[PDB]
């Protein structure tokens, strides 16, 4: 619900969504193993009615030389749901300063609701 700081699971994405990396959390908030959905994409867990503009974050990641989704809402590992906002981040590479991997924060504003 409304507040609550340990309340966070952090992510790294591929520029093309895909999960490298997930914090433990996940499978408290969500039930996912990071690892189960490293391999995999975000927007297969995401809302579908709210997918589309999720997508469009990702699309724009450049209004703050970074961008931040709404509170959305995830599947749940076990076929519910749950709430949590995601901001994306790009880290570069320092050599050339490439976009390689996305740090992404994800942190619930609610457990799962199934």
């Amino acid at each position: 619900g409304e507040f609550l700081d340990s309340k966070t699971f952090l992510s790294r994405f591929s520029m093309d969504m895909k999960f490298t990396y997930c914090d433990d959390r996940i499978t408290e908030l969500i039930g996912y193993h990071p690892e189960e959905l490293l391999g995999r994409s975000a927007s297969e867990f995401w809302h579908a009615l709210d997918s589309e503009n999720m997508t469009k974050s990702h699309q724009n990641l450049c209004t703050k030389g970074q961008v931040v989704s709404g509170q959305y809402r995830m599947l749940a590992k076990h076929g519910g749901y749950v709430w949590l906002e995601t901001q994306m981040t790009v880290i570069y590479n320092p050599r050339n300063l490439q976009p390689q991997c996305i740090m992404a924060v994800n942190y619930v504003l609610s457990e799962i609701e199934k």
